[PDB]
């Protein structure tokens, strides 16, 4: 089981894309919710991300129709398509997602995020780091719902530096159009979403607290992170959670004016990253780190739940640590540092000494030695 969220609100989760093209925004909605009774959501909803996984993975399209079999059921514990709870504006976190995953897979994040009083934007990259994306070619498509799949992009040891770096810029622009889109729709502009679902956008109008705006993201998404920052004054706070540090362009490191969060898993870190993380390290900007103790570079994405110890561990999903234990810690760090730079007014603030890493999980800093 994914697990539950530790805060006081209920969780809702819908699905936004605006518009239904390839240029336009794919979200996944998590938000605090009115009613506890809906159906939990389906973590995977569609065969072609298993697919696009197996290709990932680089196996069969057979193989992916067994984890589609193994996997093609399970929920997380977000009510589906809940109305939104009412009567309070919510801070804003923009999420992005590692390299070949896509927006349902950081839901222990984004459910643990809005329990707290957050509405989460996990967004969806067409940038083809995703495993599967789809979007339709028109209104016509859109209308009768013919999805237009789009695979993972593997690349040659050659495309690698210019194709990551035209990868993270096209992430920060949708990270961009995503606050852009959320932002309209709360100063009440009328979306027609492109997917059908039962939950009126018009909810979100005046749900948004307007300045107090956050982007997240794993791995890929926490170099996006950092572009994001770097692009848009708008996001006023950063947490790269085991940022790849790799696709980020030299001009950047020295142009993030924002408060910045390393929460960084022990084994995945390595020389080369830390430095690149360091390049964004100055003593007029808000910068920490930290490392979880016996975890690995999936102790952030959904994966850490889906299945038992010993196969979790073989396939790297699972560290030493419990992984409950881990995106606690991480989730709680995180809660703390958007307190702090949001300048939010609840007690998030009695998990201070984690954006510090006392705690017995937790190093300060780095356990990478470097220069
Ligand atoms: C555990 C799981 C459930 C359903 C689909 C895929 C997986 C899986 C996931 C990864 C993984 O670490 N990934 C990170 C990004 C994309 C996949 C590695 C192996 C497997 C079997
Ligand atoms: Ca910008
Ligand atoms: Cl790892």
């Amino acid at each position: 089981k994914i697990p539950r969220g530790n805060g006081p609100y209920s969780v809702g989760c819908t699905d936004l894309m605006f518009d239904h093209t390839n240029k336009g925004t794919f979200l996944r909605l998590y938000y605090p919710s009115q009613d506890n009774d809906r159906l939990d959501t389906l973590w995977i909803p569609n065969k072609e991300y298993f697919w696009g996984l197996s290709k990932f993975l680089g196996t069969h399209w057979l193989m992916g129709n067994i984890l589609r079999l193994l996997f093609g059921s399970m929920t997380t514990p977000a009510n589906w398509n809940s109305p939104l709870r009412p009567g309070e504006k919510y801070p804003l976190v923009v999420f992005s997602h590692g390299l070949g995953a896509f927006r349902t897979l950081y839901s222990a994040i984004g459910i643990d995020l809005a329990s707290h009083g957050f509405i989460v934007a996990a967004v969806e990259h067409r940038d083809r780091s995703a495993s599967a994306t789809y979007y339709f070619k028109d209104q016509s498509a859109a209308e009768i719902g013919d999805k237009s799949w789009l695979y993972l992009r593997t690349l040659k040891q050659e495309e690698e530096t210019h194709i990551r770096n035209e990868q993270v810029r096209q992430r920060a622009k949708e990270c961009s159009q995503a606050l852009s889109l959320i932002l309209d729709i709360d100063h009440g502009k009328p979306v027609k979403n492109a997917l059908d679902l039962k939950f009126d956008m018009e909810q979100l109008k005046d749900s948004i607290d307007r300045e107090k705006i956050a982007v997240i993201g794993h791995s890929f998404g926490g170099a996006t992170v950092i572009q994001t920052l770097s692009e848009d004054q708008r996001f006023r706070c950063g947490i790269a959670l085991d940022a790849w540090m790799f696709p980020l362009g030299d001009e950047v490191y020295s142009r993030i004016p924002q408060p910045l969060f390393f929460i960084n898993s022990e084994y995945f870190q390595y020389p080369a990253n830390i430095i690149k993380m360091k390049k964004c390290y100055s003593p007029d900007k808000e910068r920490k780190m930290i490392t979880i103790r016996g975890s690995v570079h999936q102790n952030f994405a959904d994966f850490t739940f889906a299945t038992g110890k010993i196969i979790g561990h073989m396939l790297k999903l699972k560290g030493d640590i419990d992984s409950n234990v881990a995106i606690d810690l991480s989730n709680k760090a995180s809660l703390a540092f958007l307190q702090k730079h949001l300048g939010l007014h609840k007690d998030f603030d009695q998990w201070d000494c984690l954006i510090e890493g006392d705690d017995e999980n937790l190093i300060p800093g780095t356990n990478i030695n470097t220069t």
